[PDB]
């Protein structure tokens, strides 16, 4: 399984356009607020060739 979030999710909306969970774990972000980094495992698609992982809440629980 994927890690569990340590942390509520209560607040963080996950659409189209929306994804406030990279506020945080995006790479440009993540230095700065403690969050771990998103892995490239995030990015790549199916031949390893470097999010396609984006709706967050589909694997990840609180
Ligand atoms: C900043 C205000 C955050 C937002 C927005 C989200 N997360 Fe977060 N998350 C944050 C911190 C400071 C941490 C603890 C440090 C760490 O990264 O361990 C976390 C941790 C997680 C984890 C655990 C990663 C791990 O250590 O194995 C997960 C999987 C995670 N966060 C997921 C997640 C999702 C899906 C979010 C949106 C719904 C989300 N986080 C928002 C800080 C912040
Ligand atoms: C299922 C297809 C997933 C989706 C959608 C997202 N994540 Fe994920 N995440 C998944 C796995 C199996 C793992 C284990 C290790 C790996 O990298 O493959 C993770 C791990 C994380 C972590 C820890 C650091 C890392 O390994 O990348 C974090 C902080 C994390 N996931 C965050 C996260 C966020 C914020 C997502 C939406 C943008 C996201 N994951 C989607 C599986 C899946």
């Amino acid at each position: 399984q994927p890690p569990m979030v340590p942390h509520s999710v209560a607040n963080y909306q996950v659409t189209k356009n929306v994804n406030q969970c990279l506020n945080c774990h995006s790479p440009e972000n993540s230095r700065l607020s403690g969050a771990t980094r998103i892995s490239p495992t995030h990015f790549m698609d199916r031949d390893g060739k470097v999010p396609r992982r984006y709706f967050c809440l589909q694997c990840h629980v609180s």
